């Protein structure tokens, strides 16, 4: 059925992170392949407040996301994470479109956008084919997912993984993207990033959802 996509914003003293890094990998390696239907879990820092973890998890259904909360790896992380983490906030998303690649210099970039309620399906449309021709024609592009939060479908959150900084740079200059700023002027009211830095990331190889 609708995939799950999930973020976890964990605010962990940076003290605490490597404690925090053990148990990410641990989950990240415990779950992929192993779980058949748990299909993305990574986790970055913000750049700028280091305290700010965001853990990333896609699934193939809410079936496959209780299994794998079931696993051990996951009792662990969760276990180490309420032991240590001094906030938390679940977003929780409706998936739209999720792309990756299957697989040190990786930028990872976590963008909110407020679009305007009359232009959600032009967006919606505008920020598919802006996705699907990046992760058909950038080979620096590595994931590239979106989702609308559950409580406010006017919310968009973007999860953008770039292999380099160059990736990011040929990003903002294709004529795909070009067309995207065009189309989408005048429907987005505010566009939030946190650029991240990366410290867990698997996929269960190339993933195509839109």
């Amino acid at each position: 059925e609708t995939p799950i996509f999930k973020i976890k914003k964990l605010t962990i003293a940076e003290n605490d992170r490597s404690e925090y890094i053990r148990y990410a990998e641990k989950n990240m390696h415990d779950s992929i392949p192993a779980e058949e239907g748990t299909l993305l879990i990574g986790s970055g820092h913000d750049d700028a407040h280091g305290e700010d973890n965001y853990e990333i998890e896609v699934f193939r259904n809410k079936g496959a996301e209780d299994l794998h909360i079931a696993g051990s790896h996951a009792d662990d992380f969760v276990e180490t994470v309420n032991k240590i983490a001094t906030k938390q906030k679940v977003i929780d998303l409706h998936p739209e479109v999720i792309t990756t690649k299957a697989q040190d210099n990786f930028v990872m970039r976590l963008i909110k956008v407020e679009v305007k309620d009359a232009d959600a399906e032009k967006f919606s449309h505008a920020v598919k084919k802006e996705m699907t021709t990046s992760m058909a024609s950038e080979p620096g592009m590595e994931i590239m997912m979106s989702g609308t939060n559950i409580d406010n479908p006017n919310e968009w959150y973007f999860i953008e993984v770039y292999a380099n900084d160059e990736a990011y740079d040929i990003h903002v200059k294709t004529p795909h993207y070009k067309e995207y700023i065009e189309e989408t002027d005048g429907m987005v009211k505010s566009r939030d990033v946190k650029t991240l830095v990366r410290d867990t990331l698997a996929t269960q190889g190339a993933i195509v959802l839109d």
